[PDB]
């Protein structure tokens, strides 16, 4: 339906108040039931409105004149519910044309640290709520981990560049505002040996079979048997995968163990035999021949003999009955082992291309993943396909950027909140002399986790952290995962397979360039580096990492099909000091409940809360992602202006 499909788009259900909505409309949830339809379809409507055409600002008119009777006679009801949804970022959001012009004078200074996706959100939404917003970022550019190579033609996303499906997902407005280009990823994905051939379609689906099936009995572990904590430890995916294989090489060695002894008996058995029926040749040998050593004693002593004769041939010519269908048997044994192992080499390399893969969506190694929580987000999953943005992700930012205050390289370096506001003190990239003073009532801290784990800090907070948000700090993975660009003048892949993967040589190095993307309009290939590779081969200069892409591309390819790249950039994100890693992760031992500790805010001691966090590591229901980044400033713009504004 068209305002069931508003509120499903809206991460909502359209038949019932959410809690939060309860605490906001008391009145609703206990008047009668009528009312609560009412409610719902006031909502539901206002949020069709807006997702029907984001590029204009829906103010409160607006919605109570295209409201059917009788629901545009309650005004009262109609601006409740329209200022609710907008102050939650639910409406109103993004980039769009405003109707009412911004209020000339602010009420309010906030100091937004970071110009990323989560920053941006906030800012937006702020300088919508009428305050005074200033975005301090460290790099020459906005868009943190959204980083979009460009020269000439070639376009290629550096941080993020998969928008999950649109069903749900805030980035399918943000599209429509920005005129995104999103193609729908295809999912064939070769794979390829480290020799370069082919790997063999059964040979494909057999090991991605026992991919699946061993990650659903780590799962069954976890989630039916409870083994979670060992020797006082939280266990690892990685350490839960690895005693679901030693269980398969259990039982591949007790099937070959019986098969052994099946083999050993009927051998017995006919060995037995055999010494047997040589025994009855002897006993018919001297029968035999005293059948011929031969009157009525005689008369009847050939009947005799030749009764008691012809008896031991019925009985050897039966013990070659049995002799026959024993060794079939023993022939068919021989003909049927059972598997000699679990995975053959190659079976292994090929099995760690899929953990390799999981690696590079989790940005870590497995051994390092909450076997309990790794994948805690799962229930929130958008539908549709996957897209990639063609034209290159930084085209969200920089339009969010669009009239926000924002000072690039700029860097901060200390946060000091008290009951009585706010300092920020940032230095000059270009010229770290200079130091600047930023005086606010609120400060938003955007910073990657990777910036808020680094010891000795880079952001020094007065007063420290409290304990609850370093330990969760301390507690919480950030992972890594990198990118080598190719920039070709000929396309000499397939370009009608957007992926294809390399089944590394070894496990350690199952990261190592494992999957290539082709994504864009000019000929252009990523290579991911993932897993213990990632951290790693950041102390690889650019040539010679590049160099090992190509040997990789000519051993499929061939050597003369494969030409000198035009252009190449390789991302460093773990070296990188104003990110310090690529997204966070569940780390064994943490959980989502960490997600929400990073969340809450700051309030300096015995008072109202003047220290905010957002970013992907602040939002437990879509962790690491952009959307989730999205949300998180949406979220913190709603509560700032709750608290400076009024609820
Ligand atoms: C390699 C890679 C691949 C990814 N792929 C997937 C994908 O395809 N799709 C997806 O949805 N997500 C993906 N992500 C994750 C996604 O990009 C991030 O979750 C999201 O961009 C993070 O936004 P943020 O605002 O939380 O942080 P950021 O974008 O990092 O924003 C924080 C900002 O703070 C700035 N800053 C840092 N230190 C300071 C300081 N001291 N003073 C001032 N400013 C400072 C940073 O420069 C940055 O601009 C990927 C990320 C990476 C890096
Ligand atoms: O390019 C960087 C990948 C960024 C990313 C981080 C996430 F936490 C979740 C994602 F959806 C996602 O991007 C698409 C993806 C989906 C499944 C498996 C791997 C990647």
């Amino acid at each position: 339906s068209g305002v069931e499909g508003a509120a499903f788009q809206s991460r909502l259900p359209h038949d019932r108040m959410t809690s939060q909505e309860a605490a906001c409309f008391p009145d609703i949830i206990s008047g009668p039931q009528q009312t609560q339809k009412v409610f719902l379809f006031i909502r539901n409507r206002t949020l069709q409105l807006w997702l029907d055409n984001p590029k204009i600002q829906l103010t409160f008119e607006a919605t109570l004149q295209q409201l059917e009777a009788p629901y545009n006679s309650d005004t009262v009801l109609v601006h409740r519910v329209h200022s609710y949804l907008e102050r939650h970022g639910l409406i109103n959001f993004g980039i769009y044309k405003r109707i009412k012009p911004l209020p000339t004078k602010k009420t309010g200074k906030v100091i937004i640290i970071g110009s990323g996706v989560s920053g941006l959100a906030a800012a937006r939404q702020l300088q919508s709520f009428g305050m005074d917003v200033t975005l301090l970022e460290a790099r020459d550019r906005v868009g943190g981990r959204v980083a979009t190579f460009r020269k000439g033609n070639y376009v290629a996303d550096l941080g993020a560049m998969v928008v999950t499906g649109l069903g749900g997902n805030p980035m399918a407005v943000v599209s429509k505002q920005v005129n995104m280009e999103l193609a729908k990823i295809k999912q064939k994905c070769p794979l390829y040996e480290a020799n370069g051939q082919a790997v063999p379609k059964e040979k494909d689906e057999m090991v991605e079979q026992e991919f699946n099936r061993l990650l659903e009995a780590t799962s069954y572990l976890s989630h039916q048997l409870d083994f979670n904590v060992l020797n006082n430890k939280p266990v690892s995916l990685g350490q839960a995968l690895e005693v679901v294989i030693q269980l398969q090489e259990k039982h591949v060695k007790d099937e070959q163990i019986e098969h052994w002894k099946k083999i050993v008996k009927t051998q017995e058995e006919l060995k037995e035999l055999l010494n047997k029926m040589v025994n009855l040749k002897e006993k018919i040998k001297e029968l035999h021949q005293q059948y011929k050593e031969a009157d009525i004693t005689a008369e009847f002593l050939v009947k005799s003999k030749h009764r008691d004769l012809t008896a031991l041939c019925k009985e050897y010519d039966e013990l070659a009955e049995t002799q026959g269908k024993l060794e079939e048997k023993l022939q068919e044994l021989e003909a049927n082992p059972p598997s000699d192992v679990y995975l053959s080499s190659r079976d292994r390399q090929i099995l760690d291309w899929h953990f390799a893969n999981l690696e590079f969506a989790n940005a870590t190694p497995l051994s390092t993943l909450s076997l309990k929580h790794w994948d805690q987000d799962d229930d929130f999953e958008f539908t549709g396909s996957h897209l990639t943005v063609r034209n290159g992700y930084s085209c969200v930012p920089v339009a969010l950027a669009e009239g926000l205050d924002i000072k690039l390289n700029t860097a901060v370096r200390q946060v000091r909140y008290t009951a009585s506001g706010c300092e920020v003190i940032a230095v000059n990239t270009r010229s770290t002399s200079q130091t600047f003073i930023y005086k606010c009532d609120a400060v938003l801290c955007t910073l990657p986790l990777g910036v808020l784990k680094q010891q000795p800090p880079a952001v020094q907070f007065v007063p420290p952290l409290p304990e609850w948000k370093t330990s969760a700090v301390q507690r919480m993975g950030f992972g890594n995962l990198n990118k080598v660009v190719l920039c070709f003048d000929r396309v000499f892949w397939d370009p009608s397979v957007n992926l294809f993967g390399h089944v590394g040589s070894t496990t350690a190095s199952r990261g190592e360039l494992f999957l290539f993307w082709n994504l864009y309009k000019a000929p252009i290939l990523l290579a991911l580096v993932a897993g213990e590779a990632a951290g790693i081969m950041e102390n690889i200069s650019d040539d010679v990492i590049v160099g090992r892409c190509l040997a990789i591309l000519k051993g499929i390819f061939g050597s003369s099909a494969v030409p000198q790249p035009k252009e190449t950039v390789v991302s460093r994100w773990r070296a990188d000091p104003w990110a310090r890693g690529s997204y966070s992760y569940v780390a064994a031992g943490s959980s989502g409940n960490d997600y929400d500790l990073m969340a809450q805010p700051i309030t300096p001691g015995p008072p109202i809360p003047r220290l905010f966090f957002a970013g992907e590591h602040t939002i437990r229901n879509y962790p690491a992602t952009v959307h989730g980044a999205l949300l998180s400033g949406l979220r913190e713009a709603g509560r700032i202006a709750d608290q400076f504004l009024g609820a």
